[PDB]
């Protein structure tokens, strides 16, 4: 079936971070692309991604990328969709070099960001799910059956 | 007509951050409403407001907050829609707490994060704006108009 | 003997922490309660566990979280009991998100924080313990005791 | 009458910050007395504070410092008594070598920290109103008609 | 004559602090000219700039933004001059961000980057009169004597 | 062949990072020099070096350092040349004092920084090479030739 | 009389700062010399000055300087006499970058570093006269004096 | 023979940091002694070893400490004795609450900062011999021998 999400990534090394994304909307039932779009490297082939997203009948863009993490601000320069940001861990910085790269978008080009690192990534596809589900019945009844799995889902102690 | 995001804030000191969305969502033409809801001072009243938004029809919710910034993590808590999240500027630290005290949510419920401050409360409208588009033909229009209007009206060099 | 101390916190990983300051209660015979209480996950279970805190006879709550720490704050919006935060150390940063999104809480309701880390929950049960030595001699003296030993037991010089 | 929670300050610039927990006290009717006490211009007049404030009366004590931010630690080391801590807003780094000067405390002697600034100075008072409120029931519901003022007079809407 | 060096920035108050490396290009004739591009605004008209500026002849490219600063990095991924980044002071975290999204550039595409500021677009101007002067004699006489008058200029004590 | 670029660092440990410099350099076929200098232990070292640097044929410096980092600056005072900083990781800031070292050059004496680490010297290299490649047609041409293939080299997917 | 300390600075602008150094000279009666000295602008007139230091009879250096403040660093490289380094506030990093770049210096060449600021200026002041007391015994009971009175004139409560 | 120099910490885990500084010491022939000194566990001791240094011969102390580090600050306020103090690197914060807890001293109280971690500790007590070397000649000798060895012994080229 058609990918409505694309997920992208700036290099094969933010993969062990961005897998978590993909997992996640898999396991949703949410038929998605998954590429390495490199912002510094391949800038017409970030245009152009981005630029025929929506035409393509992808819904959402989930960006991940570390450093000067220019990927996810791009994509929104050139896409009327909703781009969601995962800061991927860097080595010196921890991700504060992506994390301030992704989010502080000056006013005009939105760039929605989650938390550094797994977490992110697993956030982004859920955020993606939450924004598909408003327009999707079967897939908003899968998410609340997710969503309320895991509350059920949490111990009373722990393990002392 | 009936409200379909929801903007809301931790106090009347936050307004004047959060009035930048409530402008964007004016001149976009989106029904919305403007709130103040204060995750540690009424509690009880984010519980009801985020756990009855999607039944009242809301489909994103916008929250701005400043400080240990809670009310859009624990907005995400109780809603299954997407919560959009705009970091206040504190006074001493910038709004560096605000900033991660919102991004940083654990895996399994998002928050889509803005930038700091006014840019960041007219990014969320506008990412608001671009969830809602996905499923709302006319409104897409007017965000397309939107943004091809920011862009041609950039002037190609500064006024000296 | 019934709990005056309860002990919460975000996840099975924040034990690690958080049994510095089980450990700690139960060296100065204060009856206590540990437990998992997750603000994003189950957010009712907290508001539950605060709003009955006082009648079921707890005087103190130490409440540990990581990242987009908001368990100790919610907490304390929800009790007029004294409620400790202890930072728990996060991977990215360290605990610094932890520590901003805990102890930067907004005036007219206070959470009194500790330091990050193990160092963070063992003073937290200290700081439970000398709250209620205010009224209750026996542990008073105990903990006069304590304090005596631990400021009688520091060497005069390294081992070199 | 004799005053149970002391205020104690680093300086006379320190008053525009700590003036917010002498106004807390003063409202929730708890006897107190207000200090200058400097860590490092005064350190004898500071352990002799410290040391003698349990036999005087006293139960709680709230320190309040800038900078290098060492009154409330070396408060904590001369008394068995809770002492909370505020960070005094810096200068040059805003408070937040106050903070960590302040929350870092190692594992033995605690120091419960509040926000930086004006906000963390009525924190503490509040801080200290609900350890007294434990034991005195009087207080408690001047705490709780406090707290629910509080919550009950936040407005639904800002002022647009 | 024809500009050999372009400064580009990313909005009408980046020429607050952009003028100072006009002004000092001015000072040491080098022709170049002064430009408003913007990396998420106008991202084709950024594409174009870069991708033909080699052949229109220029030598250096100086860029400056702040925030999520993408403009120089963005620049430097189309053209194979050197490209010369300045971060320009941000209102909540005062040119970090705008730092470490300039400096952090991955490996394969230089920004060479200067100081958060006015300092950092005169030393822009500067350090490309120091590139071209390496090929062009009567420049590097110019910058030689700039340089000189800047060392003998200084006073030998303060005015007090 | 005589160098046209010099390659310096602090220390035997920054050689690590600065190989990736020399690397670079040799495979493009630049001509450059590798040395040691330390400014705070070999001042004079530095000065002899810097300042004969022209007259010795060199055009480009690239100096990396780490910490309290004033190889690049000192450099910078005593040559026309361009002046390339790289800050080299420090073991406990990150190289985040490497970097606002070497960075944060107040306005009249300029210095190109780079990444902090191994990006930084491999871009630091690449920067000295476009910039050498503004008056040399033939390394112009296998720099573009460098760059197209870094281009045409990256994949489409990550490995999954 | 022949100065004994030395105060040097790198702009005009620093002296509003190290003028609190200069003023502390003067209360305790100890000889003195306050100079501009510019590490990247005067880096000759630098090396001849701390060189000549101790023959000229200076015992202490205190030198102050903002951004990448290179100048007691490379002040204590040429000499063997004592350098006292003053971060001098910046516009952007409000002296972070100056602290950092004053304070990190590498094992061999030690720069003994004070707050970032006035209080900085002033305390430098304060430790070269500790310094000089050592050996000066009519100096000692000066500092001896100017302790007690700052002791003393502390008063016991703020002004309300 | 009596010591000259005092070497403080705040634990045993500080001593794997300080016995840099007793190596030198020892290395330039400085008597010295070397002690345990806990701030807030043994807060008598501190004042008394402080008020009684300068009686007992000392001339310098050099003090370490972590975390919310106030060993060093707190001894300056007891003596008129230079007071050098060595950040020692902590867990979670890598030495930076460590650095603002001891250079951020106000005016009145100077503490002397060196490095953070085993660069600073060797500092100290290089910046200890340049105090004594100022009226000890023997000293002085030694201490000019041994910059002068450490310039000498630089090697030129990298092991590449």
């Amino acid at each position: 079936s058609a990918p409505v999400v694309g997920i992208i990534m700036g290099s094969q090394s933010d993969w062990e971070t961005m897998r978590h994304a993909d997992a996640l909307l898999t396991e949703l039932e949410i038929p998605h692309e998954t590429l390495i779009v490199v912002a510094h490297r391949t800038p017409d082939r970030l245009a152009d991604y981005a630029r025929t997203a929506a035409e393509r009948g992808l819904n959402v863009i989930i960006a991940g990328a570390g450093g000067a993490a220019h990927l996810p601000g791009m994509c929104a320069a050139w896409t009327r969709l909703p781009v969601l940001g995962v800061p991927v861990e860097s080595r010196a910085l921890k991700g504060m070099d992506s994390l301030l790269s992704i989010v502080q978008m000056p006013g005009g080009v939105p760039v929605g960001t989650l938390a550094i690192g797994a977490s992110g990534a697993k956030n982004a596809a859920l955020l993606a799910a939450s924004i598909l589900a408003l327009f999707n019945p079967a897939l908003a009844a899968r998410l609340e059956t997710w969503r309320a799995l895991q509350t059920a889902s949490v111990p009373n102690s722990p393990i002392t």
